[PDB]
């Protein structure tokens, strides 16, 4: 259940394929739009535990560069209604004397 | 650049290569922890970079399967790549689990990884 | 405001007062009634803060070793408060356990809790 | 052995005592002095294992306010060469709108050198 179209809290939208192997492939929201690659554990256990995985977004497209990057780990959970837990760490590019401040951690909860 | 044999400060093995997509691929073997053998990455990184001292933002995800075993979690590194005669890369990680529910608040660790040449 | 009695979205209690210089003392309840899960907190606040609407920024710590258990762990949230009239105190933390050397790489869970008054 | 004063990578000293029934008061460092208050645990087993300790600092005082405040998780390896190890969350104040920005997480480790 995890390939499809989700969205986060604030109205961002995640277009997500899993492949059979383990593969996460998909987009993160046209300037806007951005790759987005990471893997799933494809072999649950089944005493109802969730599906762990995670993703990397880099925010570089052909129309503009931020220099960072954005990393979600968590699980999928199935149920009535399905979501994604995650948490999230972003890290920008920085100088060493800055880097003590070059990472937000945060989370985000997803729905189709 | 990035493309290379790493290791963190427990031991661990990162082989990676960068690609001009951006694109991060490579395996991982963990000297720690329910992993044995080597774990499949894939990742991203700003593969332009600001000129000006910067490091260069990545980011890599591995979850833990393979035909040896599978921990049922999956791991993601976030930081930057640092270029010199002592090449590194500063990451913070988050490593989360499958859980129940009700177990889900004791789902998540979190750490810092320094990877170098050796 | 701060002060007053909260909960978190898994039923934990929490007995805050906030000092007239920033202080944070209080009471981190495990379970609604049991004495043997009561936790002394300590923590500090921003007493003046920005007029624009931005929240108040907050932390506090509580360490699980009280008479009766020990857990040799410790917790710490960081967060803000957001008043208006729904006011909510959004955290993230951090537990720590005390181990040896060679497992430190798994000593320390994080997560999100929000309160509700 | 908790009890001193620590420095960590970037300078700055924190001053901490540490007290017998698990709490921690100190500064952190004169118009950029501030508070210090965290518990810790005041008995920690002796199988070599770590003493989990907690701390937080507001930076606010009688000259200065960043409207934000910081909080350090980790543990005391006490030993030949006495350390603390930790993990910190730094958030300020945002209008909530910039709520997602507002936490900064790293980490820091403090010695007596």
């Amino acid at each position: 259940g995890i390939t499809g179209t989700w969205y986060n809290q604030l109205g961002s939208t995640f277009i997500v394929t899993a492949g059979a192997d383990g593969a996460l492939t998909g987009t993160y929201e046209a300037e806007s739009r951005y790759v987005l690659t990471g893997r799933y554990d494809s072999a649950p256990a089944t005493d109802g535990s969730g599906t762990a995985l995670g993703w990397t977004v880099a925010f570089k497209n052909n129309y503009r560069n931020a220099h960072s990057a954005t990393t979600w780990s968590g699980q999928y959970v199935g149920g009535a209604e399905a979501r994604i837990n995650t948490q999230w760490l972003l890290t920008s590019g920085t100088t060493e004397a800055n880097a003590w401040k070059s990472t937000l951690v945060g989370h985000d909860t997803f729905t189709k």
